[PDB]
């Protein structure tokens, strides 16, 4: 007759594709690529006849075939997709097959396709949204908001994105190639780090541990190969696999490496090393570029050249030609986005460019912010506005010049993408000022900042200083707000969900593409709430314990047991720095005696 039923052996059933080191600082030493993992499995038949075949399967399929030569038996095979599969032996000879139980194997790939979705509740004030708008409604997260923020891929509200933005895969290179990473406490030898034995002007991952190695939800687990921004950007995809996952090359602090790309040799490397990021990292949909700014006048006073504008246009077809290639390869579509600065002193020359270049872009991200702050304590104004204001009709940088300026060029309307802001900025002492209006005065100084000097999260504007000793105004010429404290000087202009639909309304009229924001940890749900509503969305006992008191500053190890405001708290995984209760990491396990 058929054989008896073998015994799956207690073994590892955990794989990976893709290997991931959790110890490992340097790019190089922190991921390799195979073509399928490497997977075993042992098994027992102590009585009875052991067949004259073996046979491994996989939900029902056939993945490996051997003699059966006893009552003990291995097989190694190789499983080249993603998933948890229900893994049998099978002992067979003439009369048939005998299949153990189901021992169930997780192998790994950066799709995520070994993930469970990790959809997550709304958090805050955020609602549901149905994205019949037809528009881009995109945010980006910042790797180290997982810090300070406490802000991780599991307080995205996804489910009202069409795009995610990751912000910010750097490029290698040290001095003169990332000085402006120097101004920043440990940046700059953070990316030389990561970047050990790897080409300048290569991609990299700034903060390995952070986008990697740190446990988050759902990916908490030693041998769990990919966790951190990453591992969950890769369960937030199985969650939502119409959203768009960017990598965001570039920024403030990450675009002097763009000023060396006319040299062919060097934006070839970087073309190429972006087609093996992507092909490492299969949860990305594309890339976005972010290089502040061609000509010049970002961070670096000592970069731009006119060449610029030429090869930002090759920069933009090179990529598309790679992604191109890459499709190819894949089967899948792949977006090429840019966000590109809404105003600045010869932006008309740029967009000249952006003109040649559109075709090869899905969006254009226009960074319709920053056109104010603390970085002017001279001349006051708003900073994210759509409209100049009645005291000032003639100001250049509001969102209507730049969409204008872009349109006046010839840039396609569907491509423009508008930017609102979910921070403020902000300046104290604000006087000399004339009826009322304190953007006709001086600032002595920045506003005291949420983070960083004279910058604010609208979740703590909204918390803190929209009331009391603080005015809360809005522009309806601008369509603006701001909030002010006169015993102080105190002014912070931002968005808000008003301003937020005069863009969106905007949008819908002159027929452009969505709106993006940054950065979506700052938000506390008004801004993306109405960012959705006005682009044409519509709505969808405890034991009594002891521990010691809780230590901001401290990070906890996983178990750690905190006394916080009358509970216990228990973390759940490793690396906790954050407050009992204000993440999915602390579970309350105890009452503390009154």
């Amino acid at each position: 007759a058929a054989p008896g039923k073998p015994t799956i052996a207690w073994g590892n059933t955990k794989f990976a594709i893709v290997e991931v080191d959790q110890a490992a600082t340097a790019y190089n030493n922190l991921v390799k690529v195979k073509n399928a993992a490497d997977v075993s499995v042992s098994w027992n038949l102590w009585n009875g006849d052991t067949g004259t075949t073996a046979k491994v399967l996989l939900n029902g399929k056939e993945a490996w075939s051997g003699p059966s030569t006893g009552s003990s038996g291995t097989a190694n095979f190789k499983v080249n997709k993603g998933g948890r599969y229900q893994m049998q032996v099978a002992l067979c000879n003439a009369d048939g097959c005998t299949a153990s139980d189901a021992t169930e194997i997780v192998v790994a790939d950066t799709d995520g396709s070994h993930l469970a979705p990790l959809k997550e509740p709304l958090l805050e004030k955020n609602k549901p949204y149905k994205q019949n708008s037809g528009k881009v409604v995109g945010s980006y997260f910042v790797e180290w908001g997982v810090y300070g923020r406490n802000f991780t891929v599991d307080k995205i509200p996804a489910q009202n994105l069409t795009h995610l933005l990751y912000g910010f895969i750097p490029i290698c290179g040290g001095n003169g190639i990332n000085d402006s990473l120097k101004e920043i406490e440990g940046s700059f030898q953070a990316l030389q780090r990561s970047c050990q034995g790897r080409e300048d002007f290569k991609v990299s991952i700034h903060d390995p541990f952070a986008a990697l190695q740190k446990a988050q939800k759902g990916v908490t687990a030693w041998d769990d190969p990919y966790k951190g921004n990453f591992g969950q950007l890769m369960a937030l995809k199985q969650a939502h696999p119409d959203l768009k996952i960017l990598p965001s090359i570039g920024g403030w602090t990450l675009s002097d490496p763009f000023f060396f790309m006319g040299d062919k040799v060097k934006r070839d490397r970087f073309v190429g090393s972006v087609k093996e990021f992507l092909q490492t990292w299969k949860f990305f949909d594309g890339v976005d570029i972010d290089w502040e700014f061609p000509g010049g006048k970002g961070a670096n006073p000592n970069l731009g050249s006119p060449q610029d504008g030429e090869t930002y246009v090759l920069l933009m077809k090179e990529l598309r030609a790679m992604l191109d290639q890459l499709s190819v390869e894949t089967g899948r579509k792949y977006e090429l986005t840019s966000a590109i600065s809404a105003g600045k002193d010869k932006i008309d020359k740029f967009y000249s460019f952006v003109n040649v270049a559109q075709n090869s872009m899905d969006h254009i991200f226009l960074m319709s912010y920053d056109f104010y702050g603390a970085f002017d304590l001279k001349n006051l104004g708003h900073q994210t506005a759509l409209n100049a204001p009645a005291w000032k009709p003639d100001t250049a940088y509001t969102t209507v010049n730049g969409v204008n300026a872009l349109l006046a060029q010839g840039v396609k309307p569907g491509k423009i993408v508008v930017g609102t802001a979910m921070y403020g900025r902000g300046w104290t002492g604000v006087n000399g000022y004339q009826n009322n209006i304190p953007f006709t005065g001086t600032a002595t100084g920045p506003v005291k900042g949420t983070w960083e000097n004279g910058i604010v999260d609208y979740r703590q504007i909204a918390g803190q200083f929209m009331s009391g000793e603080w005015q809360y105004t809005y522009d309806a010429t601008a369509e603006a707000p701001y909030v002010f404290k006169p015993s102080t000087g105190d002014l912070i202009t931002f968005d808000d969900a008003r301003s937020v639909q005069a863009k969106g309304k905007y949008v819908l009229d002159k027929q452009l593409g969505g709106l993006f924001s940054w950065e979506i940890d700052a938000d506390n749900g008004d801004i993306l709430n109405s960012m959705n509503a006005s682009l044409g969305a519509a709505d969808y006992n405890l034991p009594i314990m002891t521990a010691p008191a809780y230590v901001p500053g401290t990070t906890y190890a996983q178990g750690a047991l905190v006394s916080y405001q009358g509970y216990v708290w228990q973390t759940k995984w490793g690396y906790i720095t954050s407050a009992p209760g204000s993440d999915s990491a602390w579970l309350k396990v105890g009452r503390v005696a009154h």
